């Protein structure tokens, strides 16, 4: 497995048609996972599965600018399962990140950070065994 937290450079930033694939296994009794598409210190897109928020499971998405979090977008559809292998695919589209988990569409996140070519790192953290992190163009 790979080290966690893991930093995946995204050379020259992201661009529409870029596909990022994360393979991993959720730890048993996991509490949280996070993917962070970063533009310097800013987080353009924070994708944050929470396994126990008030005994509910929820995915929280947000953007961090100048060290401040913005308005959260929440998705109650929750495809992750403690102890089980997953695939997260993030397709960059002109106006949003499109996220699918285990080949099922999950959510879209409108670009708040609009300088896409400056979003040049993906951080992966939380309660997973990380198997692979890669990107390609489709
Ligand atoms: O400040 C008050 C608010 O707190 C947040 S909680 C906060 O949410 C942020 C996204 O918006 C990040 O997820 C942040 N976060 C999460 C992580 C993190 C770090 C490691 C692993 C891993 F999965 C996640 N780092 N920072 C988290 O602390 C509540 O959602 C909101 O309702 C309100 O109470």
């Amino acid at each position: 497995p790979l080290i966690v937290p893991y930093n995946l450079p995204l050379p020259g930033g992201v661009v529409p048609r870029m596909l990022i694939t994360i393979l991993g296994t959720v730890k048993p009794n996991a509490n949280r996972i996070a993917l962070d598409f970063q533009r310097g210190n800013d987080v353009a897109f924070h994708f944050n599965p929470r396994f126990n928020e008030n005994n509910r499971r929820v995915i929280v998405c947000n953007t961090k600018l100048d060290n401040n979090w913005g308005r959260e977008e929440r998705q109650s559809v929750f495809p992750f399962e403690s102890g089980k292998p997953f695939k997260i695919q993030v397709l960059v589209e002109p106006d949003h990140f499109k996220v699918a988990v285990n080949d099922a569409h999950l959510l879209q996140y409108n670009h708040r950070v609009k300088k896409l070519n400056e979003i040049s790192k993906l951080g992966i953290s939380g309660d997973i065994d990380l198997t692979s992190a890669s990107y390609t163009m489709i």
